[PDB]
């Protein structure tokens, strides 16, 4: 039984009510409390320096996420950032100092918390908004079972409401409320000797080691022509790419889509946010169409869509008017293999946002993963979200252990497929 959620405005999960099928679920603009949360007595707020690479703030949040953020459930892996991806998922364009928040032991002055939020811009069906992800919530594991988790969301939720915001999006590997959408993850293995070491992966009982390895092999025969590294100059044709792919898989009309409701502009007050009430005639109505999603200005695409050494890959393919006409993109995370002499660490590359249009999907996908071997990593991660099934159906892809939660704040979203979601996390 909830004894914090069951307070917040989101969908419960044995709520199922109202005439409409999106929209805010309140609309409270002045109501909110301002007053920054108490935390236990001998803790203090920070507002977290990962300004400078170099600063103690960035360490202690490197080793305090190295240690005691997400495990699998079998805590065998646990994701070890490192602080270049930590700057680069954080240090977003629009973002704001305070919304990178740690808990300090004042005895000790050891960081035991982290709670992160970044602004992005979405599209939900009829309406537009600028909005939140949270993120990267962490606690020390000393001090876990305590019920502070709940005061880090309630502080930070007060400072995103304190910059005229009121929704955000979050993904959990639990069920925690009702969730909008689940997403799977499915691995392309690449080097499976190394996995199979690890814990990663298992063999099955009537395989061979020779069978495990040729059935997860990469044929690199098959290639496609004229993929590069994006660059920054890239960023117009980019994000012109992103407009056109957003417009192709729409869950609206042409004429909504000329006409999203801006929520920006209406929150503020109980009489016009109402606006933003939708109601859907059927869910079918969805089908195989984008529902949510991130929109990208230029500034995000350049930001967003580059190429850093083990954190980010992007490319791009070219016409021969040099008009980009394809991306794909992963970021890459490193994760620790709990005691695990022989192998202490394995990379694996995530999937980000992939565009083809003069190539198929699956081919767009085989340059990607051709790449993401390059680029040492072990595995390669793809959710069943957007158009990934294309590739992920009759493929060498195999499912992977756990589950993706998709939940949004203070809105309504029907349960829908994960194909009509177009929202990545990190
Ligand atoms: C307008 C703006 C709104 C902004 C806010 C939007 C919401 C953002 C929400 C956060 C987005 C996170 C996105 C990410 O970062 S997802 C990754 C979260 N981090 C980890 O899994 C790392 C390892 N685990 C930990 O560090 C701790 O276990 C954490 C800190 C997760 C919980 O610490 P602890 O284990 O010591 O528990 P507690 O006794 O203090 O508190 C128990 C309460 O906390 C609820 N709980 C537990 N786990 C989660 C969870 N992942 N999301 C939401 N709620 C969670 C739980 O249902 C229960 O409440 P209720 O069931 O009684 O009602
Ligand atoms: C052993 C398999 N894996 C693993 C699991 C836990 C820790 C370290 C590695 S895995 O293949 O990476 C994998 C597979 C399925 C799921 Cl549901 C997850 C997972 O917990 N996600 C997740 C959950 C909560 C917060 C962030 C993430 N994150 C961060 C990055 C993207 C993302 O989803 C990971
Ligand atoms: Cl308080
Ligand atoms: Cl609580």
């Amino acid at each position: 039984p909830h004894k914090f959620w069951n307070t917040q405005p989101v969908v419960q999960n044995d709520d199922s009510s109202s005439e409409y099928s999106f929209g805010p679920i309140e609309i409270e603009p002045d109501s909110f409390r301002k007053e920054i949360y108490k935390l236990p007595d001998g803790f203090s707020w920070f507002d977290c320096n990962l300004w400078d690479i170099e600063s103690q703030d960035f360490e202690d949040t490197y080793q305090l996420l190295k240690d005691h953020y997400v495990e699998d459930d079998d805590s065998q892996f646990r994701f070890n950032y490192s602080k270049e991806f930590l700057r680069w998922a954080l240090c977003v364009p629009g973002q704001k100092k305070n919304w990178l928040v740690g808990v300090r032991v004042n005895e000790t002055k050891k960081m035991v918390g982290f709670i992160s939020a970044i602004p992005i811009k979405v599209r939900i069906h009829n309406c537009i908004m600028n909005t939140s992800v949270v993120n990267f919530l962490c606690v020390h594991k000393k001090l876990r079972s305590k019920r502070l988790a709940p005061v880090l969301i309630k502080e930070i939720t007060r400072r995103i409401r304190c910059e005229k915001i009121f929704q955000s999006i979050y993904t959990c590997g639990k069920n925690i409320t009702k969730p909008f959408t689940i997403g799977t993850y499915w691995h392309r293995i690449i080097n499976v000797k190394k996995l199979l070491e690890a814990g990663f992966i298992g063999i099955p009982r009537n395989m061979t080691m020779s069978s495990l390895i040729k059935y997860h092999r990469i044929p690199a025969d098959k290639r496609i022509e004229g993929f590069r590294p994006s660059v920054d100059s890239d960023a117009e044709q980019i994000c012109k790419l992103f407009e056109n792919y957003f417009m192709k898989y729409k869950d609206v009309s042409n004429e909504t889509m000329n006409n999203l409701i801006n929520y920006d502009e209406i929150n503020h007050s109980k009489e016009l946010g109402k606006q933003a009430y939708m109601k859907l005639d059927k869910i079918e109505d969805l089908q195989d169409k984008i529902t949510i999603h991130q929109c990208f200005n230029v500034e995000d695409v350049k930001h967003y869509f580059t190429n850093i050494d083990k954190v980010i890959v992007t490319y791009v393919r070219e016409n021969k008017n040099k008009e980009i006409t394809d991306l794909f993109s992963f970021f890459i995370i490193e994760s620790t293999v709990i005691n695990n002499e022989r192998f202490p660490t394995i990379n694996i590359a995530y999937s980000y946002f992939n565009i083809a249009n003069t190539c198929s999907l699956k081919e767009l996908f085989n340059e990607m993963l051709i790449t993401a071997k390059n680029n040492n990593c072990d595995a390669f991660n793809t959710l069943d979200l957007m158009q990934n099934l294309q590739v992920i159906q009759d493929s060498k892809f195999i499912i992977g252990t756990g589950r993706l939660r998709y939940y949004v704040f203070n809105w309504k979203i029907p349960q829908i497929s994960p194909s009509n979601v177009g929202i990545i996390l990190f």
